[PDB]
């Protein structure tokens, strides 16, 4: 799983970075990690779905790397989910961010 | 038994002991497992209110026996105890149910 | 020049010397002592607004120190720049907050037996 991760995270990293958004995709990367530790998932989630379309494109890309259709997806599903399903998609989405931002910051 | 630690990991080990016997010990110890996780990742309002809620009888027997290793009388008086609490108060109560948890956890698994 | 840390530091410890001279030094060391830990636990507003309701002058008086030291008018005009925050500025300012405490922390277990 870490590998698909790492393999999906990787593709769509090199994706991104041939953009001309890559150093606000990177930003967001780099910086969700440490959004859902300290505010938790729903409130990261939300802060990402709410300006520039680089940043809400690394949503996008986590949210589809855990087989969402998109970012708003996931927001639903870890407001729907309860309690101990919540802390799991929470350590899931974790994993998968550290991804997104061991990549971006190796590939921009 | 001195520790104060020790004398809840020794009223917590009788109340496992109990409930190893009865129908049900495999979800007591479910419940068990994952109480501490619960209060460490969600708060102790929110741990508290998730097992309260749960439909098992098993489920929330594990939250009554801890809360009279605390001293009360029930869960549902735990948890009114912590909806009261200010704040150095209700951190308190936090870590000693925290500490409490990972007694339950541990008997759970070496006695169910 | 001083980096930003280091003068927070700097202040935070001439903060705590002239709380060493006036009475309830003790209290004050204590709230300077717990005052990290509640961020960390509790989270900023709520560290803050503990700290704003106490009712002994020495604990009131850390939380005015450090929002002084951070270069804000008092403990007050701090908690609402912390309830009006976007969530990084909220972040970033949590991280200010807890280092600045953590000096006044350091220099109370230094300087206030």
């Amino acid at each position: 799983r870490s590998q698909v991760w790492a393999q999906k995270a990787y593709e769509k990293v090199r994706e991104a970075a041939k953009g001309e958004g890559r150093g606000e995709y990177r930003d967001m990367a780099l910086k969700l990690p440490v959004l859902v530790r300290q505010a938790g998932l729903s409130q990261a989630l939300a802060f990402v779905d709410s300006g520039k379309e680089a940043h809400k494109a690394l949503g996008n890309d986590l949210a589809q790397v855990l087989g969402y259709r998109d970012l708003r997806e996931l927001a639903e599903a870890a407001r729907e989910a309860e309690l101990l399903q919540y802390l799991r998609l929470t350590r899931e989405v974790l994993a998968a961010a550290e991804w997104f931002k061991r990549f971006a910051q190796a590939l921009i």
